[PDB]
């Protein structure tokens, strides 16, 4: 608690925290609420309480590129510490300082043209499935719940290209894989007040998946690795084991397993909900599809990029959604940023959820206008502003595979379907309270043969 007059003695506005609890019930609204609230209500910049954790909010796109860009290696290189982890320590997304940039230059050499373009003749494949699956269900002409589909779809595709193991989740809806991925938390809300228990689950062995999902990979991501020793990421680590150890492998690749499909399939749902209320939009996209890929000709690579509205039509949805609600970074030692002291231990926060719809840099912000995104409007958009993949060094290792793959997927799809609203989808779209983005109630749309 003593800890509560931080702020007030820096001068900084914000919400007046309770004993013990900090501003925690502010989040009953939704952590993207609160933000967007608290910045209408003090501007610029502002502090509030995790319990006890200090965290500073920043809205200036100068501020916001010191602590993400200029400043990163020095003073702000690490997220909150955020849960017990145990081996997961040794994620990248989790890793801290030194044993963080050994493992990012250990695997940024995976995400690369190269790679990307080998990845795109495997992943294709499972976009004629993709058409496939579709298709047996529109039969049905009943509501098709588009995250089941566009999951299976994650799923299989992931696997198949950073290991090199087709799974075929899709010839099988029956899977015994996803089972183990997907798996009111008052859970989570005890240890973010009370993070002083933290190390004292570590030791009793209890971790954020159960020794039920990881012991299946332990020996899974194990099972993957044995039978390629006799005739990509599964590989470029395998480099490195002559130094990325035995688990340090099986965690980047659980690291990359979860982001792969949840946030995949959860983006290309948003965006045919998007597409789905507002058929001008999907038909103008089925268009340059058509246009760029004639004949139901399927994507590639170059063709990919060539498709200017598709990136339009992907960035807004991002704009609007951006699966990650905020951005985060440690503050490891005393500062001075931009004319503001930041002492030690305070976790700087940066608000995508709430920046993406400013009205300082966005016209009508609540409404979906892909051409905000057009060459004539592309270059008033500041890249402090706009974060769906964070920015910097520790920015989305992912991205450039997260987008053509999603492209991929909405292609293939488009060049053979198109998505209405009926009886249960539901309009406007709303977002659940909980951790990652998500639409509290399923993407359900019909779908038809073209
Ligand atoms: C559209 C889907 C995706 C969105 C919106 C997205 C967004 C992000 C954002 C905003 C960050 C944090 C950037 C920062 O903190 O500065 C991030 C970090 C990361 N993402 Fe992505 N991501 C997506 C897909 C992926 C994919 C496909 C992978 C890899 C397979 C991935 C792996 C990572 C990793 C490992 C980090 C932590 C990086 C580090 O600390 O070095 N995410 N994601
Ligand atoms: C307790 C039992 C009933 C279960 N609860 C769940 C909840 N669930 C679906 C889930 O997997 N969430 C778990 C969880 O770890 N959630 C939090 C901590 C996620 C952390 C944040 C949101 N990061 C995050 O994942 O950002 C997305 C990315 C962008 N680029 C790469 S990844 C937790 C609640 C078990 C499944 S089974
Ligand atoms: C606590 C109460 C309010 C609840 N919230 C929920 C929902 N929730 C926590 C949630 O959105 N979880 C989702 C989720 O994020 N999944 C888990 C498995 C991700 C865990 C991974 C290992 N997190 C992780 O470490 O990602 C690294 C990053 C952090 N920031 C940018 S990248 C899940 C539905 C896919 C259910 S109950």
């Amino acid at each position: 608690t003593h800890s509560h007059g931080l702020f007030k003695k820096l001068g900084i506005p914000g919400p007046t925290p309770l004993p013990f609890l900090g501003n925690i019930l502010s989040y009953h609204k939704g952590f993207c609420m609160f933000d967007m609230e608290c910045h209408k209500k003090y501007g610029k910049v502002w502090g509030f309480y995790d319990g006890q954790q200090p965290v500073l909010a920043i809205t200036d796109p100068d501020m916001i590129k010191t602590v993400l860009v200029k400043e990163c290696y020095s003073v702000f290189t690490n997220r909150r510490p955020f849960g017990p982890v145990g081996f997961m320590k040794s994620a990248i997304s989790i890793a801290e300082d030194e044993e963080w940039k050994r493992l990012r230059s250990l695997l940024s050499p995976t995400f690369t043209s190269g790679k990307l373009k080998e990845m795109v003749p495997i992943i294709a494949q499972y976009g004629d499935v993709l058409v496939r699956n579709l298709r047996r269900e529109a039969e049905t002409g009943k509501p098709v719940t588009l995250k089941d589909v566009f999951g299976a779809y994650s799923m299989d595709v992931i696997t198949s290209t950073s290991f090199g193991v087709n799974i075929d989740s899709l010839n099988n809806p029956q899977d015994p894989f996803v089972e183990n991925t997907k798996k009111l938390d008052p859970f989570f809300l005890s240890i973010t007040v009370f993070p002083f228990l933290i190390p004292i689950l570590e030791v009793l062995n209890i971790c954020v998946f159960p020794r039920e999902v990881t012991n299946f990979l332990r020996k899974s991501v194990k099972r993957m690795k044995e039978s390629r020793l006799e005739d990509d990421f599964l590989q470029l680590m395998i480099d490195s084991q002559n130094a990325l150890s035995d688990l340090e492998l099986v965690a980047q690749s659980i690291i990359f397993i979860f982001a792969g499909y949840e946030t995949t399939s959860s983006v290309l749902s948003f965006i045919m909900y998007e597409l789905a209320t507002h058929p001008d939009v999907q038909q103008k996209l089925q268009e340059e599809i058509d246009a760029v890929l004639p004949n139901k000709a399927p994507p590639t690579y170059d063709t990919v990029l060539q498709m200017e509205y598709l990136d339009m039509v992907v960035n807004e949805t991002l704009r609007l959604f951006p699966i990650a609600m905020r951005l985060e970074r440690v503050c490891k030692k005393d500062v001075e940023i931009n004319g503001m002291f930041i002492p030690k231990g305070v976790v700087v926060m940066i608000p995508s959820y709430a920046l993406h719809r400013d009205p300082k840099y966005w016209t009508e912000p609540e409404k979906f206008l892909p051409e905000r995104f057009s060459k004539k409007n592309k270059d008033n958009i500041d890249p402090y502003i706009y974060t769906p993949f964070g920015s910097g060094p520790r920015n989305c290792i992912g991205m450039r595979f997260a987008l053509m793959n999603m492209k991929l997927a909405l292609i293939r799809v488009l060049q053979n379907f198109s998505f209405k609203p009926c009886k249960e989808t539901q309009i406007p779209l709303k977002l659940s309270l909980g951790g990652l983005l998500q639409p509290e109630k399923p993407v359900v749309l019909k779908v038809e043969s073209r």
